[PDB]
């Protein structure tokens, strides 16, 4: 959404129709990053997924992955759920 803000942070969209701004570090991973983002609610990196904003497409992300290559972007943290098949 309209947000004319440019600095050293990132917006994290939680599944709790909520969002949290985190600091962009060049070392930590997405897990250690979204870690709190989850704990804050009590979520876990087991039944949760993070989507990246690419050309307006939720591109799943890895936990082991780094958060360095995430300068100026937004991730969507959701809970793994849905009818796989059937």
């Amino acid at each position: 959404g309209s947000s004319g803000s440019s600095g050293g942070t990132v917006k994290v969209y939680l599944p709790n129709k909520q969002r949290t701004v985190v600091t962009v570090r060049d070392g930590m991973s997405v897990y250690d990053s979204l870690d709190k983002a989850l704990k804050v609610r009590g979520l876990n990196q087991d039944c949760c997924v993070v989507y990246r904003l690419i050309k307006g497409r939720k591109t799943v992300t890895a936990w082991d992955t780094a958060i360095a290559p995430l300068d100026g972007e937004e991730l969507i943290v959701e809970v793994l759920s849905g009818p796989s098949s059937g």
